RNA sequence: GCCCGGAUGGUGGAAUCGGUAGACACAAGGGAAAAUCCCUCGGCGUUCGCGCUGUGCGGGUUCAAGUCCCGCUCCGGGUACCA
């Protein structure tokens, strides 16, 4: 055994070994309990960032630990490889998105190996290859044939009316919302975000006649109980009613054009009068900047007495404000300053007077419904999923338009529709749109023009978790047996910022696949763990020109007070720096830290250990070089204790019967430590305290004598235990130390240590004696003494009723 | 302005159970320039044994609150008129 620990001499040999033995490659083995540990797949930007390192170290810790518990563990890796950055890099360099992307995959793959992540590399996928995207193209054709796909012009952000393909995600909204109650092991924050994003709404559509106007006008309301307080209707700027009025009304015309471009209220009277269906009285119709064209019908019944936006519009333009709901105490409301918003009992409402809110809602709805001018309607904030982009670097959309004018899917025997990778980019137009020949094809015997827009990249990320189960299956999108063996994912790890995009889409996609017969479960992941951001100090100076210039913390020369807080700071050019604290990492604050640099400076194991020790997985992590150094020193001390132990040669069989009292207490701490680290990693997922627990045991182990045969036999049992406990975190050093300790086989398939129950029995326990809360004594008592026995030993104490067994007496 | 989180030593963080506050580590300081190693370290008071105090500020429950409830202050993050 070398005296010095040198990761440059250990890590790449161990990595090569994991590749040569295919250590982390797995199959669908029915004789073992499965565990699917998934980290959000990287985008191949060019190099790993510290967030990848954190995300993927947490997943690797869990994957390795679950393998040591005897489970069959799937930990897959792949590349979300289409998307926008590659077209910008292609143009800037003078290349193409494909070769740039594949070069990045190669470089980042080598980085992930250099971190020692135990992936099943046989299942590696890059989502830009036709072997991947072909199945989403087929799947999109099936969705279309099932009526879940349509095309429409919609406003994207300046503002454009762009045609797009939509998947009807709203067909599944109820279930996406309802099934959140199944998600016990997702965090409350992500669930609430999804609930609010979905925005389920129960209401009524109400249709109005409109004088001297060709069509009726339908509004959506969530408060039909306030119907007799409706003093005007309001319509979105883009509504066809406003469009019409706008032909004779230049005031309106300019308002409608103002709105197309650009929380104040703004509006123009359209001059149209709608007829109130109950009273029969005319009310004015206004165009209003606060009504969304895209939601509901894009028109509202305005009740300024009881909706604050309607109140502020009516106050500004002098429209009638009419009260129809009473205050909590049955008094008429004070509307002199703002709307009365709470649901109450109606007044000023004729036949509907005295009705409470639920009764009012129902009665006014029932009456409009029977009059043929209302109907109950559930709406959603959630929009349908717009899946097309006017971009080149993505999966082609499998639709065609025949010479006819007719629209249909690309035939089965013409899938995949292949994105050509050999292209020159002009910056301006997609190569498959710039070339008129590419879109020309033939379908059902006739000349067609095929779609040139491509899929948004969330299309590929919505199902990759499932394809990892059967990545080389050529017969379909999924081998249902393989997918149902591995799914649902046991734990999915990735940031909270994906909460209402990817983390909603993959739930939807899972359900589509369920309803196609492809999987047999309702949800794709049991547990979601959202790891915190990695932070770093940030500094700037102000130039003579008044501009802020940000300076990397490595270039900061800081000065620290008596208590170590930063009091001044300068750069080597002499600029006075202002310290802004720990801050999210960015190129803008110039405070990013390159994990490659750190891996080369300290070794992967040090970087992994620091990242798991510094803070709980779900909280923010403050990157501190003094902290990383501290981790490196710990591993060096573990290396030292093993070197000195093995230097003494082989070990006698431990004889538990003949152990000394000290020996017995020391062994007790080995086994308690095993029990805690197990519970911390396996159930609590408190990785930082699991490590602290190992460190506290080492501190004792470094003190134990090791001359007598038994002392050494005990250290052997301790160190075999420590090396295994540390292995999910620091597997390179631990792989090597296991061999030095002559552990059996490779550490990766060694059994996780189990605490010996015999080793942990206490002869005695300590009891704190308090008088009136404040501690006045401490006493040792048998782990079997009765109250009165305990309270008697209590009484005997010269300084010395509530009693917790084994813990506390308070008098 | 909304919805959802936070607040413990000089610092990151422990306290899982309402029951010994500060494990573990960093930073300091003392020990045998740099590096390693070993001991001290919440604040104040001290006759060096210890005493009083202490979890942003208030209050409620409790025999007992960092923990559970309710206010106030101050810190972060999402969401842009969804009728
Ligand atoms: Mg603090």
């Amino acid at each position: 055994m070398q005296e010095q620990y040198r990761p440059e001499e250990i890590e790449s040999k161990v990595q090569l070994h994991w590749d040569e033995k295919r250590t982390f490659e797995v199959t669908e083995d029915e004789s073992k309990e499965k565990y699917y540990c998934l980290s959000m797949l990287p985008y191949p930007s060019g190099r790993l960032h510290m967030g990848h390192v954190r995300n993927y170290t947490i997943g690797d810790v869990i994957a390795r630990y679950q393998r040591m518990l005897g489970k069959n563990v799937l930990q897959p890796i792949g590349w979300d490889a289409f998307g926008l950055p590659a077209e910008g890099a292609a143009v800037k360099n003078n290349t193409a998105p494909a070769p740039w992307t594949y070069d990045n995959i190669a470089y980042m793959k080598n980085q992930l190996k250099m971190l020692g992540f135990g992936y099943d590399w046989s299942r590696e996928l890059a989502t830009c290859t036709p072997e991947y995207y072909r199945w989403e193209q087929k799947f999109f054709t099936e969705l279309y044939k099932k009526g879940l796909v349509y095309k429409k012009t919609s406003a994207v952000n300046e503002r454009k009316e762009i045609p797009q393909w939509f998947i009807k995600i709203t067909a599944y909204a109820d279930e996406l919302l309802n099934d959140l109650d199944k998600l016990d092991h997702w965090p409350d924050t992500v669930k609430t975000m999804q609930r609010n994003w979905i925005g389920r709404s129960e209401g009524v559509e109400i249709t109005f006649n409109v004088n001297d106007y060709d069509n009726t006008l339908t509004v959506y309301t969530t408060r039909p109980d306030t119907f007799m307080g409706c003093t005007y209707l309001a319509v979105a700027a883009g509504h066809p009613l406003a469009q019409k009025a706008a032909e004779n009304n230049p005031e309106l015309a300019a308002f409608i054009d103002e709105c197309r471009n650009t929380m104040e209220k703004k509006g123009v009277d359209t001059g149209f009068k709608a007829v109130h269906p109950l009273t029969g009285e005319e009310i004015p119709v206004w165009a209003a900047n606060f009504v969304l064209m895209e939601y509901g019908t894009g028109a509202v019944m305005a009740v300024p007495g009881h909706d604050q936006r309607d109140y502020e519009f009516a106050s500004k333009y002098g429209l009638n404000i009419k009260p129809v709901i009473l205050a909590a105490d049955g008094s008429e409301p004070d509307l002199s300053q703002q709307a009365l918003t709470e649901k109450g009992v109606l007044f000023n409402s004729g036949e509907f007077n005295g009705l409470d809110h639920e009764a009012a809602f129902n009665a006014i709805a029932d009456k409009l419904t029977a009059m043929g001018v209302g109907e109950r309607k559930v709406n959603y904030r959630l929009r349908d999923w717009g899946v097309s982009r006017q971009r080149y670097w993505g999966a082609p959309i499998p639709m065609v338009t025949l010479e006819d004018g007719t629209v249909m899917p690309t035939p089965d025997d013409q899938l995949p529709v292949i994105l050509p990778e050999d292209v020159v980019m002009d910056g301006i137009t997609s190569p498959i749109k710039a070339d008129p020949e590419w879109a020309k094809t033939t379908v059902n015997g006739m000349p067609a023009l095929r779609e040139t827009d491509t899929f948004d990249t969330f299309m590929e990320s919505s199902w990759y978790y499932a394809r990892y189960t059967c990545p080389q299956y050529k017969e379909g999108m999924l081998d249902s047996e393989a997918a149902n063996y591995w799914l649902p994912v046991d734990i999915y790890i990735g940031g909270i910022e994906h909460a209402i995009m990817h983390l909603l889409y993959f739930r939807f996609f899972h359900k589509l696949m369920r309803d196609a017969g492809m999987v047999n479960s309702d949800e794709p992941a049991k547990q979601l763990l959202c790891q915190g951001m990695v932070l770093a100090d940030a500094f700037y100076y102000v130039g003579e020109n008044g501009e802020r210039n940000w300076v990397s913390p490595v270039d900061a020369i800081v000065e620290r007070d008596e208590k170590g807080r930063i009091v001044k700071a300068k750069d080597a050019a002499g600029h006075e720096l202002v310290y802004t604290g720990m801050s999210k990492m960015s190129k803008s604050k110039n405070n990013g830290i390159d994990p490659q640099v750190m891996v080369e400076r300290y070794g992967a194991d040090t970087v992994r250990l620091f990242m798991m020790f510094a803070s709980p997985a779900d909280m923010t992590l403050e990157w501190q070089e003094s902290g990383v150094e501290g981790a490196n020193r710990f591993l060096k001390r573990v290396w030292k204790l093993v070197y000195e132990h093995t230097a003494k040669g082989d070990v006698a069989a431990l004889n538990v019967d003949a152990l000394t009292e000290n020996q017995k207490a020391l062994r007790r701490d080995v086994h308690k430590t095993i029990a805690k680290v197990t519970d911390d990693i396996g159930r609590r997922q408190t990785f930082n305290t699991a490590i602290a627990a190992i460190m506290e045991l080492m501190n004792k182990l470094a003190k134990a004598p090791t001359d007598g045969e038994q002392d050494r036999a005990l250290m052997q049992e301790a160190l075999l235990a420590v090396v295994r406990m540390l292995n999910p975190f620091t597997p390179h050093i631990c792989f090597t130390l296991w061999q030095e300790l002559k552990g059996e086989g490779d550490i990766d398939n060694a059994p996780w240590p189990v605490a010996d129950e015999k080793a942990m029995v206490e002869d005695s326990t300590l009891v704190v004696v308090q008088v009136n809360g404040k501690v006045r004594a401490k006493i040792t008592v048998p782990v079997d003494a009765t109250e009165e026995q305990v309270r008697e030993r209590a009484g005997q104490e010269h300084l010395v009723v509530i009693y917790v067994p084994g813990k506390l007496l308070n008098l």
